[PDB]
């Protein structure tokens, strides 16, 4: 959950760099 550019943080709520999926 915040504004960066690789993958998404906790189902819909943001960006991730460490891809949860």
């Amino acid at each position: 959950c915040l504004g960066i550019g690789s993958c998404n943080d906790f189902a819909g709520c943001g960006y991730a760099v460490v891809c949860f999926w």
